[PDB]
Order: structure tokens, then C-alpha cells, then sequence
């Protein structure tokens, strides 16, 4: 599923992330429209080192789901990841709420900070009701 930005800001919201760890909402659409452009099937692999990134968030094989093909992974949110390809992102949400319970926290994700790190983000929630 590809979200619309409001859509997706008041899904977000509903499942608790405004603010989650510290993290507002308008830097977790800011990460979302970057990674996936809000779409929940988005999968890339990296040939490098034989590891894939799912869904929304591009959640990568080797730390946070299971694939079974990714060399030395652990699965920390314990889901498979499948779940993270589906069109509910409850599990997805889930899933990113563990990666940022560690020490990085947001920046876990480079793309976070290369685009959205130090910016005005307003933009991603602005007009949503959120």
C-alpha cells in the first residue's frame, strides 16, 4: 500500500509514535517518505553484504526480522519479514519502536540523518489534523 502523507500521519499518531522515545511525528514522516515514500511493500536489496530492507521503514534482515537468507542475522523484533511487507503497519510500527528503544535511537537510520536531522520538518505533518 502506498499512503497518502495525512493518511499515514494520523495512523502514526493513533498508534502512539508522537513523541515515542522522544521522537516527533513529522521525524518519523520525514524518515517514512524517504525510506519507502510511504509505501509498506518497498523491499531493496543489499548485494553487499546479503542483506534486505522491508517495508516502510526498510527495516533491514540482518537485526530486526527474519528472512532466513541474511548470514549472521538475529531477528531482535522477532517477526518474520513478511509482516513487514503487509498493508496493516501495526507490526512494522512495532518493529521501529524496538530499533529505537537502543542507544542510537532515530539515528539508527542514515537516511534520517541525511535528510531530515537539523531541518524544518513541519512540512510532513503540516494540514493533517494531527
Amino acid at each position: 500500500k502506498v499512503f497518502e502523507r495525512c493518511e499515514l500521519a494520523r495512523t502514526l499518531k493513533r498508534l502512539g509514535m508522537d513523541g515515542y522515545r522522544g521522537i516527533s511525528l513529522a521525524n518519523w514522516m520525514c524518515l517514512a517518505k524517504w525510506e519507502s515514500g510511504y509505501n509498506t511493500r518497498a523491499t531493496n536489496y543489499n548485494a553487499g553484504d546479503r542483506s534486505t530492507d522491508y517495508g516502510i521503514f526498510q527495516l533491514n534482515s540482518r537485526y530486526w526480522c527474519n528472512d532466513g537468507k541474511t548470514p549472521g542475522a538475529v531477528n531482535a523484533c522477532h517477526l518474520s519479514c513478511s509482516a513487514l511487507l503487509q498493508d496493516n503497519i501495526a507490526d512494522a510500527v512495532a518493529c521501529a519502536k524496538r530499533v529505537v528503544r537502543d542507544p542510537q535511537g532515530i539515528r539508527a537510520w542514515v537516511a534520517w540523518r541525511n535528510r531530515c536531522q537539523n531541518r524544518d520538518v513541519r512540512q510532513y505533518v503540516q494540514g493533517c489534523g494531527v
